[PDB]
């Protein structure tokens, strides 16, 4: 029992209600994604503003990012992108994806070239998620900073309105930290304003931003929202989601690089079970879907609501065993991961380059 | 002890800051005769008076610059200025005159940084206001006669967004300097904006050749020489320790003393002060007026006294100004000896100075008028220079 209602108030966000979900549905003319109608993406901030702009034929855009990783990207990392891809499709709005290679360089043991390299590679995985090349700008901080007539200006503006004491509290920086880490929050914030991308929005500063993110990141995004009116820009809207369960609750998680046999082995051997120790005692008391990692993953990926609920009931009653549940998950992940690998393999250096080239979108 | 940093120059001494002593504190090298000669031979020209008179008395690795030069290996100059709305006085000319001379005798490329972003961060203006001041000051800079074909003047706000190498070097430098370190060097506090805290990386960046691909392609081995009053040393003592950590050569330095304030050599000429400066905008009348009515005097209070005791050149601002702008050495020594003897009276010894400063300020004001927008724009345009 995690409890997210104690978080909506802890941060001051606005819990998304069955009422808000309906306006989205009416505005998009499509059934709400399962993350919504399942509470994956529960809370938000200013979502109604976005709809106001949209319904009244006024465009808005999406912003999300990732810290280029030299390591593997697991299924958990897909949640944000899947939702953003959906938002992008149903609203048909531009999307900018920031690869914070400068950030990784500042925090990890990498040369500037290696950081950039990890960014271009992670870019393939992101493109693999299926984003439309005609309305998605994926950019490396290291590359785009030197080719934007608006980005650095916004960074300087933000840097002037944020003090060390403020970032010390929000991010825990110390006196021993390099000056690059200390001013980085401005780089991460700048993408929230439309005129940071002249090639896409030009001089416009009204096209509001929408940022899908994790609930426990709301404090960080508060900095950006607080600086917005201070420098004359609309605050970016937010859509919060729950956390992704850890495997145990190496084999730390299921990476998008694992094979069918690897997935199978990870689940059946490491997926934390909320079921009983013996098959006799399990049918006796049932399983706990609340803490059963295997079922939790199903809530994220299994798209059939009925098929999902049926599993919850059976596992809870004790009818379905753990190994059987694990088989239900493995049969959903293998094709998930499999398809990702296929799409990624078809992403050429040409395609990557086009996604990462500042240009007019549609 | 004296106090000099990128923002303030204070001393309880009339004879000004104690150089040869600041050389130790800052840990630098004295420019000796041997070096002066080496520069004469390498350039086939007479050493500028700043060197001849000890105006530029300190250096860092000038010998490495010469080693390279004498071996057909290029090098470039870098200096800059924080744009202002009304500033830009005579004292400012010192590093720009010397830089211009270095550019002409060595015939090397030069980049000049206008820190409009620094001003935007430390002042209370808008981006457009900061950039505006950058352009205006560019006119004054160009007026010193820098060769358009070998000089790149750039606004940080503008160049940062159009350089495939500037920002990457900012980031590199940023990783190798701690808040703690910038606290000790520049005295920043936890209350300052993050922009101020990381700014030192932006001023260090021009010290490296690949920050300017349009000029040096992708070469990282082009030695850099930074002529600057010694008040800009902090930025570069920091930059020098960082250089090898990011695989670049350390920038060389040539330190100039401070142009005394009208009221006295206790501070450097500062536009931030009421009437301690002779601005490059002052009319011929304002110049003589400020010299007579404000230029501190080292000559006895009265003529009788002056005749018997003489005058102190070490503290007379008028004479100090002459060591900077009176080109003729013998004439300078004659004025020195006569003022020291009493033969010459404080009585418009200032006249001599006024005869020097008036044409000086006038020549600049004139050349400044010739600065067209097509001109400023060409200077501030990233482009290949007259080299390879
Ligand atoms: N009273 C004085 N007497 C003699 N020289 C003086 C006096 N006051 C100023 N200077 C010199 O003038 C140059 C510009 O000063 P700034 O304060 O604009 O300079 C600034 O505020 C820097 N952030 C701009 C900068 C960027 N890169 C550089 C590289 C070298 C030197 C300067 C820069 C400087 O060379 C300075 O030493």
């Amino acid at each position: 029992g995690i409890d997210y209602d104690k978080l909506i108030v802890r941060f001051g966000s606005s819990k998304i209600d069955k009422e808000l979900i309906n306006r989205i549905e009416r505005a998009t003319g499509q059934r709400p994604h399962h993350f919504l109608r399942r509470g994956i993406f529960f809370s938000h901030r200013d979502m109604n503003q976005v709809l106001d702009a949209y319904e009244n034929k006024k465009p808005f855009y999406l912003y999300t990012g990732r810290g280029p990783s030299s390591e593997a990207m697991h299924v958990g990392h897909l949640i944000p992108f899947i939702f953003t891809k959906w938002l992008q499709d149903v609203f048909n709005v531009p999307l900018v994806i920031q690869m914070t290679d400068d950030e990784k360089y500042l925090w990890k043991d990498l040369t500037l070239d290696q950081a950039y390299g990890d960014a271009v590679e992670n870019a393939k995985d992101i493109i693999a998620c299926g984003f439309d090349i005609n309305k998605t700008f994926i950019f490396s901080d290291l590359d785009y900073m030197g080719m934007s007539s608006g980005f650095y200006k916004n960074v300087v503006k933000i840097q002037k309105h944020v003090t060390f004491n403020q970032v010390k509290g929000i991010f825990g920086f110390t006196d021993s930290d390099c000056i690059g880490k200390i001013s980085f929050p401005a780089i991460q914030a700048a993408p929230s304003f439309s005129n940071s991308f002249p090639q896409i929005f030009r001089d416009r500063t009204d096209i509001q931003c929408l940022i899908p993110c994790a609930i426990d990141q709301d404090p960080y995004f508060r900095m950006t929202r607080d600086v917005a009116p201070r420098i004359g820009y609309p605050k970016p809207a937010l859509l919060h989601s729950t956390f992704f369960p850890a495997l145990q609750g190496p084999n730390s998680s299921i990476f998008l690089t694992d094979t069918a046999k690897q997935i199978k082995t990870k689940v059946n051997k490491h997926a934390f079970s909320g079921g009983r120790d013996t098959i006799e005692e399990h049918r006796q008391f049932g399983g706990n879907c609340d803490v059963d990692v295997s079922f939790m993953y199903l809530t994220f990926f299994l798209e059939d609501d009925d098929k999902l609920e049926q599993i919850r009931k059976d596992y809870t009653s004790g009818a379905m065993l753990t190994g059987e549940l694990k088989k239900a998950l493995i049969e959903v992940l293998q094709p998930l991961i499999a398809e990702h690998q296929a799409r990624r393999k078809e992403v050429t250096d040409e395609i990557v380059k086009e996604f990462m080239t500042p240009r007019k979108l549609s």
